[PDB]
């Protein structure tokens, strides 16, 4: 089911849950890092870490998946990119057009998937 | 429109992108902490965090609200409280029976709005 409902008044900034994201990763994600958790097993290589500016929102997002998630890459509203990082693996989907909400998924050893909250325009 | 899908397999142990919260408050939110990024001003006294465990979520949550979010509490699927913090100003409102996925807002000097996502059961 999702619905959001919003509480209060007007005033201030608008801010997101979602502040940054980093992968390890070799032929497949093996870890997905948000906000500074890690999800995932140890193997593969440390990416930078993308922090979300202020009013910046994943709104172009690629996955390759299998078993696993084999490759990621996204874009951000305001034309920063991250990725692609991972292997050729699995198939590719692309969500086009959207302001993803948040990222959850499933992590053994390697990144098993990703379950992604979003609007779609 | 609000939507969510899952990519890649079954595997592994499920996991939230909304990790952990905090709170400043004194007669309202002054600020809430998401996966330790700070939303909203420095008044009030800093809550002590409250870290969801593995499929964990927030089953139940009321808010107090006006122009500011005034106080928060909730409860998760595991039966664990949060709160109440904040004041006895605005007005009760209560998620029942729900799962909140992702907690954005607007801030200032104070938490001004939450805007939670979630599904409903
Ligand atoms: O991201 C998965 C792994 O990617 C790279 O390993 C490729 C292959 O190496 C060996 O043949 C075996 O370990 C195979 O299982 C593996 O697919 C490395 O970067 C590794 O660290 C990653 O875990
Ligand atoms: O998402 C990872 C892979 O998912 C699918 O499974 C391929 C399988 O190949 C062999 O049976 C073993 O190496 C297994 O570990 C592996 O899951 C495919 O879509 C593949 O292309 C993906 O890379
Ligand atoms: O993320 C991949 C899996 O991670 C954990 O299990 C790993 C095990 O997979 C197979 O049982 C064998 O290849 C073992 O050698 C290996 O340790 C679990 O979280 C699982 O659910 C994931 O699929
Ligand atoms: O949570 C907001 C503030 O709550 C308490 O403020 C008490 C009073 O301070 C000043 O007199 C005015 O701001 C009044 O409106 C307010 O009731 C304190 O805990 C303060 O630190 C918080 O910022
Ligand atoms: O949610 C905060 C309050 O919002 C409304 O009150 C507006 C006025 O409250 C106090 O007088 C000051 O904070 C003023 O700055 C503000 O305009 C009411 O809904 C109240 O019940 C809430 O506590
Ligand atoms: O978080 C509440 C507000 O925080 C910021 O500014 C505080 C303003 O509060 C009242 O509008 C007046 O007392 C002003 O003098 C004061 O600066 C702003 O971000 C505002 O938008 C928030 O509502």
């Amino acid at each position: 089911s999702l619905t959001h409902r919003k509480f209060g008044g007007s005033g201030g900034s608008p801010f997101s849950g979602l502040s940054s994201i980093a992968v390890r990763s070799g032929s497949y994600l093996d870890a997905i890092i948000i906000d500074g958790v890690h999800h995932g097993g140890s193997g593969g290589n440390l990416s930078p870490t993308f922090t979300f500016g202020s009013g910046e929102y994943i709104s172009n997002m690629t996955i390759r998946s299998g078993d696993y998630i084999d490759n990621i890459s996204f874009e951000t509203n305001m034309g920063r990119r991250f990725g692609p990082y991972g292997g050729s693996g699995g198939s590719a989907n692309t969500l086009s057009n959207v302001k993803v909400i948040q990222i959850n998924g499933s992590a053994g050893d390697y990144l098993d998937s990703l379950d992604i909250y979003y609007e779609q325009y």
